[PDB]
DNA sequence: GAATCATAAC
């Protein structure tokens, strides 16, 4: 198939689709995640093309901080009165091209959350906090990731609120209901 | 039988 039509390039199409945009400014766009893994799941993307955090440098530090500020503003504007819990961060090894910040509510109540890989990509060290990425760029000038990130996606299922171990995705989804 | 694992997608 073509380069432009490859599945890994899909965010570059979605980020230009007005029906998926929830916020736009001179530097970034916010879209709904197409396969949301919680009740609220957005992606913040710069207009400028940066393939992944591997290509980030100090020239991008203001932009990474702006992406974080915009993510916080979207939470306030779209889900603020609910006083929900959110995390903002990056997957250590992404699958989709074009740098994107995940802004995700911590219920993880969604039919698109289907497997252990989904859970652990948001609930282990695989999920890099946005503030931690920002501080690494500021102090070290680039983002580095340690070996062993793919192995974390295989860790047994453990609740993020109470650390209980769960034997299956169905039982995990059932367990999460108690933390609403 | 249900759920996960491990692969494949030409
Ligand atoms: N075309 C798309 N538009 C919007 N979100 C997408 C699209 N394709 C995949 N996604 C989401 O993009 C994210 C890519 O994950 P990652 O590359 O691991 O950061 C996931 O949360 C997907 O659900
Ligand atoms: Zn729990």
């Amino acid at each position: 198939g073509s380069h432009m039509g490859h599945w890994s390039q899909g965010l570059k199409i979605s980020m230009q689709d007005p029906k998926m945009q929830v916020y736009k400014d001179e530097q970034v766009v916010v879209i709904k995640d197409k396969y949301p893994k919680a009740r609220y799941h957005w992606l913040v993307l710069p207009w400028t093309s940066i393939s992944s955090l591997k290509a980030v440098a100090r020239e991008h530090l203001e932009l990474l901080k702006h992406m974080h500020t915009v993510g916080e503003k979207v939470i306030v504007d779209f889900a603020g009165s609910n006083k929900l819990r959110f995390r903002l961060g990056y997957h250590a090894i992404p699958s989709m091209s074009h740098v994107h910040l995940h802004v995700i509510s911590q219920d993880f109540d969604s039919p698109c959350l289907k497997n252990k890989k989904h859970w652990n990509s948001f609930n282990t060290e695989y999920f890099l906090e946005s503030q931690a990425v920002i501080e690494m760029v500021q102090e070290a000038g680039r983002v580095t990731v340690r070996d062993g990130m793919p192995e974390l996606l295989k860790l047994p299922l453990r609740c993020h609120e109470c650390q209980q171990l769960l034997p299956s995705i169905p039982q995990l989804k059932e367990h999460l209901r108690k933390h609403w």
